[PDB]
């Protein structure tokens, strides 16, 4: 079970360099030079790593100090071939973000903001980002008086709007993708679900141009089913980018290794990524626990990487298996693919067979033998079948 | 603290009419009279009530015993002034919709749950409903293979269409609001919050016919913050209708009365609704509890419209203050509220004082003064000011 | 991967019994005659059977059907080979229990209770019961101020307290176990985990005739780890039963088949229980979905048994490979299992390697190693090594 | 709702002097000097102040230091009358802890533990603390294998036990109190609830010298009922000390001001310990929102003491109301305080009336009347009686 770059594995430079500061404890690893977390990434077999602007360029960084940190960033990606198909703003560390980037109450900030992410714009473009993620962690309340949510969904649509001109302006290639976070740091964040994300989306003057980045610990801090959730963007057609990590239920966001956390939930979303086709990157939006050293790190990023492929051979060992093929049509999966009533409306209310001479008892003794079908799925995952 | 018709205070059949059946426990009250309950709600002040198809007309009734019950309702309309402003389907109790109505995977039920509702949609129209609700409560999956979610999100659509089909082919002034719920009956539900429904509904052909009716505790049942889940469907246009009830966190959906659960969440709730002039009724989904005979059944009905009564004032005098109204210039909700940047992205590009020119540590010092101001929130709703 | 009956799995009656009446929803199975489920799990392989009172004797019947009942139920016994190492009293699905058994506020309702215990102990002990299991699930509040819970605790130590003073004047050779729930039927339950469980059985008159019986998805609707509660129950001594399951986080009590829910706290689970040497039976409480007919009843009920035994191999292979036992000493869990000062308070105190000259910043230099740990186990889990 | 020094109000330094450093941010206010927040605590009307040794000496001081800031605080606590009625070990900032300070895997680090708390008793002692709390923040995992529960539980009561042989020998007049948390820092926490510490407690050497240290935020972050909770911990006469502050349902770790969160759990908290009379600190462990700056500080401490006098006035008038006596004795509140079978257990089964000719169904049909209770509880609360 071995990467290659063929497999598209990306990972943010902040998570192999996240140093192990947590509320309550103090940095237990060294800060990583982004050069040689390029070099160690690319030795582990990954496609390319993503960063937000402070990551790469120290805040308050003056125009020459800038220059040399991409100088030195761009010779690592063509010394090793690694990629950057995204790229980020961080609007949530400075304290100038404590209420907020795009829906802060102080109008300064929030124009502040948006020249700070288009600035960073500019870059990832130059570095070739196909996405640009935004993920609002400062935009939220902790209170109810503190924000009214309409006039913040206005200043929201507002800097998306805003931002979607410059990119069409400059006839830039890149496209946006909204991540969502129902809590943390924020009592209450705004857009808290994928659903909440599409849905504001479709009020942008140019829908077209924005999508979702979900992440698995997210939408699980919600207690939601995250394979329901990616089905339902890529059932919108909206799934730009994914982040892939582990999250043990309700309680904060833990940002464990892929595979770790919901394992059979893990398992479901890899058979309904490579089942739907999805060819966009697999990032890992993960942190190495703090208990580690720099072995462990290395040795926590691997295991993201090999327990998707592991997952991906069982989901496809799955859906081959001529006995699993059978108990899907024993459970109507095929029936479920088939229109309702493609013969229309009328025919509808015409057919007795739909109610007056329904059956209604004969159909519900019929067994759905979905626990059936479910064994089967857990004896592929754990190889034993 | 009296209610009024006035006051649009509405009640579902299947609340105070709820046996007391539970999962683990027998039914502890008899069965109520339709006719019985019309009288005693509006005894206490009530403006209407709703109901299920299968509430009103026993499952499997003739054409002449749906006659006489309609009827026999009809007069104690009548008699006592009470209207019936929404109307719902029941495709969850009966066997037959073990694996969901409209995304059942059996096409024969799917196409008797279309009818079994169109049936509905009729009875409610001659009634008066201005709204009818669908509360998909088995629409979903226990295991991550019986159900593909593309393919029931499609036949969820298909449903969705037809039945606005039939309401503009029959010149229907009604309108269809989704009511989303996590979980329970099934173990995860499609739409499971205000977000995934309002995306859902613009995939629709009608988009326009089509609104959401959320529930207090459904959303809480997620950990997600009502009031904010509340204010997004309002800026989207889409809040048709409303279920009030109490619930005390994450865990089996209680429906305890109003007011109970989440305090705090009900007074922000009453604020956003009356300050934003929601105009429907303020419908009550709720269960007393089967600890109760039928003096406390009309006991935490009665309870229900007081507290909405009770935080309807307080907030009103909250907003009054004008202590409260320099408390919120001093928070910058004022400054929320205006836009970002109508000088346009050109401007903004150019405003130095936007960023080259941007005092970052003095915007960063500013305190919000978020504390006192949801101090004085407290004290308004505790009555101490 | 096929049981003997010297695993030791039981199920309940009311497991493979469960018609599928849930909150919404009527029954979607006819019921199991007990003779049946006793035989259809005797050639599952199953180990024996748990009943409450009412499972087997239907409420309110006189002496002469109650002695019919049992004699049946006996034969089927002898014919098997089936045993019964576990009974429990219903006291929460008649009306009556409405507010509680042992804690109701109506004392005619506690007398009773005790009543209806005792005359089933009696029954257990004839069948050869070795365990006596009591789950308070309508011992609770929905309000604040109707349980006042010092008193209910007085009252439940008094119930439990007689309940010891009768098997011991009886000389018979039963123990307690009883099993926590957070909450549902009631709001909240009282002895909401096992650690409130194991506190107050320290302080009944004869705390030895009392443990716990903990169930998987319990502890897993209040988030906690259930692995960990067992592993406190086993160091108080005090793990004289478990009920598993499969639970999918902090929501309705699904009662899924064991395995399904988290599988790595399955995993993890096995592991503890077959490492302590944990001996008594491995009880299943759990529901068939109501989406199945009989054939999906046993298809769940077999597939309870296949997922512990295939958990059992992979822990054992886990712990057995010397590479998993070098990444044990590598995480230095040797040491965590050697005293920490055994030389004793007064050597600690002059012992200046342990303050003066303890060098802090090597120890912390130090990484556990143990995502390197983890990922091994899960290659195990999943037969990749 | 002016509070007094008799009130008994009490905040721990790091408490009005967190500066905003969060897991996603920066720090927002500037240090303060642990004189400046006595002073201002003092005006405030609070009773006294509490600390970690390494929030009044910073980690690594000289004994000359040391001594300095140690006569600082005292001339500041003389200058104001303020006390210092409890003290606490930070065994989890410093990276050494990184796996846990008394169950850390490595032995060194467990002894230095050991080591640092002695040197803070003597300390805490010396400046009139009643009361020593150990939170064991660091004490879990994040993985399985990384610790055996059973083997960390010895090394627990290893530590507390030699920490009792310790204050025995020194003649100290001090007691130890556990706080509970379930998960974070860690991905779990060992012992998560105030039950799990009860039962913890009761295999140390020395029970009598070791209670708990509950906080509302905890319980509720494993959807625990905090009033049950604590009414357990007075039932077995181990409340020693409580932390109050507020908490949004199933998430990190908030720590609002007290009264912000669940509104009506702290109605019935404050009811429960004034009823109760207990009589150690109301202690406030919270933090001012990073949004504010150090006037919104004061604010906000100032909120969570006005907010427990509203609540004492509303609990007291409640109890006080003939309205409410009657219905207490309405739903039967006296009967649960009657014992249950006083009469003994052979009355007991001899008495017909219990079982022979005990009227099921009669007993059933009576109401618990509990609805028109809760409401007069609310009434009372917002002041609308
Ligand atoms: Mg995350
Ligand atoms: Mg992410
Ligand atoms: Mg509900
Ligand atoms: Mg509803
Ligand atoms: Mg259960
Ligand atoms: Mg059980
Ligand atoms: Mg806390
Ligand atoms: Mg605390």
């Amino acid at each position: 079970y071995q990467p290659t770059p063929e497999d598209r594995f990306t990972f943010g430079l902040w998570t192999v360099g996240w140093q192990g500061r947590d509320p309550f404890g103090d940095a237990t690893r060294r800060a990583l030079d982004p050069v040689e977390s390029v070099r160690r990434l690319a030795e582990l077999g990954a496609h390319g790593v993503t960063f937000h602007d402070d990551d790469l360029i120290p805040f308050g960084s003056s125009d020459s100090e800038r220059e040399e940190h991409v100088k030195r960033f761009r010779q690592a990606l063509d010394d090793t071939g690694m990629k950057v198909p995204m790229a980020t703003t961080n609007l949530f560390t400075h304290p100038v973000f404590k209420d907020g980037g795009f829906t802060a109450n102080d109008r300064d900030v929030r124009r502040y903001a948006l020249r700070k992410t288009i600035r960073n714009i500019d870059l990832a473009v130059e570095l070739g980002a196909e996405t640009y993620v935004a993920w609002g962690g400062r935009e939220g309340a902790e209170s109810g008086g503190a924000k009214d949510v309409r006039d913040a969904l206005d200043r929201m649509k507002e800097a998306f709007d805003l931002l979607g001109e410059y990119v069409t302006s400059q006839g830039y290639d890149i496209r946006f993708a909204i991540e969502p976070k129902p809590n943390e740091p924020r009592g209450d964040i705004l857009l808290p679900t994928v659903g909440h994300a599409l849905a504001f989306i479709e009020r942008l003057e140019r829908p077209e141009l924005y999508g979702v980045n979900p992440e698995v610990g997210h939408e699980q801090m919600a207690g939601l089913n995250f394979p329901h959730g990616i089905a339902q963007a890529l059932w919108a057609g909206k799934l730009f980018h994914i982040d892939l990590n582990g999250q043990n239920g309700i309680k904060y966001d833990q940002d464990l290794r892929f595979g770790a956390g919901d394992l059979r939930a893990a398992f479901w979303l890899v058979d309904l990524l490579e089942s739907a086709g999805y060819s966009g990157p697999r990032h890992f939006d993960f942190k190495p626990p703090r208990t580690e050293d720099f072995d462990g790190v290395w040795a926590s990023a691997a295991g993201c990487m090999r327990n998707y492929l592991i997952l991906k051979e069982r989901a496809a060992a799955f859906r081959a298996d001529p006995e699993v093929q059978e108990a899907l049509r024993a459970s109507r999966l095929d029936e479920l693919a088939r229109p309702t009533a493609a013969d229309g409306l009328q025919a509808l209310l015409d057919d007795r067979s739909a109610f007056e001479e329904f059956d209604v008892d004969a159909a519900a003794a019929r067994g759905m033998a979905f626990e059936r079908l479910d064994q089967l799925a857990m004896d592929h995952l754990l190889g034993a079948r």
